């Protein structure tokens, strides 16, 4: 049994376990702000530095993982609250798409909304070009921001949101539980074969994006993670 | 949204929010001890007092719930470490089976291991009459202790174990993530149509049993839970 | 090499290996509760019955030891969390001080905080009379509860704590590593010449104390220990 | 508080968290063999892939760490049981010294026995060129294999050895406890200023070496580690 686990209650620059890409910034209170409020088409991403082996070709086993994180999104004057945050899994060479337009691409896909990642988005802006539902929502993304599945959700400015994700290797089920500020929970599950959509070694992280008129504060507050792969 | 949420960091007798059935006893630190070490075929069950409505006949909706709790099993001299604990959901009128033989029935089924409940078992004893696997295991029980699905597990004496459970209403998926002492996680998931196996209002809880030659300490250390049913 | 070694995963009354002093009591799960919540100025101490020879005037050799154990301090309604636990080493004839006021004396010193022992304290209440730091702390005591050195620490109600202590005869260094619940470790070390502070044979144990208003659950969960004295 | 922790009960090739250098090999039982028995001047090293930040120039704080590991050394016919294993800490660009002669350099130093590392050696061959004591021994190495301090020790072929290391940032004390097969423990402590001997970012690992006539099996069986650096 090969297990990877870490726990972040706050973050600090210089920590060799976290990689910053784009407009990412660490505030004085240890929180991570993903986008820069003064940039058009801002994109910020934070990844756990070490790649995690989610499956072995030698045994054909896929890993199971449990992870929880909390974030906060807050409105700012004049700009439209957009675009959202996405928790993703991508190949180890993952980088911000060249000529990224930000916005509804959430910093992980091209203009068509395509890319190489699996993820869970917290979408706060309805992009008709990517078939977004008409309300804020949570969706499961498999190589595209045109979600494979979505559930109505509500983003509340300033509210701390808690998320718990469980990926069960056997059934290949990815389950998500979002605990809203007011106590109500939102859930969504989708069968995704990680061994067929991603390489043996991947990277986990968070990404957020904005546009010219759509900008908001995107904060990643804490993050704990554990993956366990059977080796037999 | 109809939401039911509670959080116990310790328990105390008298708390009208919990119902004690059988040999249940509360230790000095608020831990609940399920079985009595001096009784033969001991059975102890703790339940949340208020009934939770998991589904509606009018709308046809089913609730989603997120729950985590930590427990502990410890060995006792001269007795085989058995039988184990089960997180269960049953009708509001639920009671310990009449003339229960404890042992492999986990305090939720008859002699055959049949009953009207749904639960996740943490079985430390292999009962061939219930087609138990040859090792410690986690199992999804639907109206019987002859698990619908099981997964190899290892119960460590004196170790505090943490469990997270997410039930998604849309997919009808019950996902279990077990964090063992050493860090490793064990997962199991199964599709269970609650709407078909239980009445609209049910009760949640834990149960554990022992027999003549098989007994061990069974403690529940904490319990948080939140469910949300959509009313539309 | 004279070696003394033991390991208690649980404790049962009557085990001739353990001496109870004061308000000690064993729970049904095998944990030793050190204080009584119903008594004013409560004191309890648990000692390993067979005295251990830490040095010898014949050779001049001092022994080295390695020991680890786990405890749990939990808050109770209406009382201030006080006063903490201490792992101590004392003369073989040691007893709870006459007219023990409990409190900041931790059950091992007089009203002035003086005594004849060497120990590591997990202090959860600040006593200005004994020059206690303003926060919970781990300390190295040498014939006084007015610690020779302290280190900020943080006690978490309900959390299981793990400690490892190493005493090296050649440098005469006493080292401690506290593994908090969340995974962080706290350390503290100090040069304490054991052969100049205690008789050739001493007893090892734990002690806890309460006051009029400060009372809390103090549980010793497990203890393992090894000493080795070179006989040449 | 910045904490790094991992736990290895076995090892497997492909794990992106471990780096192999030299003649390292993973056996079927998950154990790591460091040297190749058919090569003259064999050298094998295994490092935890991610660099650990042991101190911050921003705050001037040093990290505290607790680590335990177990190894086994076994004789083989015809060859002299040599040369030993060394648990070391070195700069992130650490590699096997070019033109390494293996042997008493233990794979971390040049012919003069110099290098850039801090470590704990389990030396099974007396090299007079490096001022080795005449018996097997445990020593603390600071930039050289001519140990700063050593303690007599005995290597027992085939015996599983358990080691526990604690480094306390405040006193800058490095303490080692070696639990031999027969129960006896050996200890050694030395004050080493890590912030004055190493760069902010380092790597932890194990190295073993042999020579033409001196070869033996060197196995690393398990390894757990936790470091915590205060960030304030
Ligand atoms: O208003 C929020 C959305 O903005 C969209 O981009 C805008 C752009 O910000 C604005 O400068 C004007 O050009 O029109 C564009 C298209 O409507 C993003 O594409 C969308 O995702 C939100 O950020
Ligand atoms: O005998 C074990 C030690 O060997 C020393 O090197 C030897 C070499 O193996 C042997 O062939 C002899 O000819 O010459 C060398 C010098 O004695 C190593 O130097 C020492 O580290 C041990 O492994
Ligand atoms: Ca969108
Ligand atoms: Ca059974
Ligand atoms: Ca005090
Ligand atoms: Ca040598
Ligand atoms: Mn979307
Ligand atoms: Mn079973
Ligand atoms: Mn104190
Ligand atoms: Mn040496």
């Amino acid at each position: 049994a090969e297990t990877v686990s870490f726990n972040f209650n706050s973050f600090s620059e210089g920590n060799p376990a976290i990689n910053f890409q784009g407009d990412v910034t660490v505030l004085s209170n240890g929180n991570i702000q993903l986008t820069n409020l003064n940039k058009v088409n801002s994109v910020g991403r934070v990844l756990y530095a070490m790649p995690v082996r989610i499956w072995s070709s030698a045994t054909g086993n896929v890993a199971s993982f449990l992870t929880s994180f909390s974030f906060e999104m807050k409105d700012i004057k004049d700009y439209d609250p957009a675009d959202g945050i996405i928790f993703f899994i991508a190949p180890e060479d993952t980088q911000i798409p060249a000529g990224s337009i930000g916005g509804g691409t959430l910093g992980v896909s091209d203009t068509k909304g395509a890319g190489h990642f699996v993820g869970v988005e917290f979408d706060t802006y309805s992009n008709s070009e990517y078939n977004d539902p008409p309300t804020d929502h949570v969706g499961i993304d498999v190589n595209s921001v045109d979600s494979v599945k979505t559930v109505p959700w509500n983003s509340v400015s300033g509210a701390v949101v808690k998320v718990t994700v469980i990926y069960d290797s056997s059934t290949k089920t990815l389950s998500v539980a979002v605990t809203n500020d007011n106590g109500d929970i939102t859930t969504i599950a989708q069968v995704v074969d990680l061994k067929a959509k991603l390489p043996e070694r991947v990277k986990f992280g968070f990404s957020a994006s904005g546009s010219l008129g759509g900008r908001q504060i995107h904060l990643i507050r804490s993050w704990s993670f554990t993956s366990t792969l059977i080796t037999t």
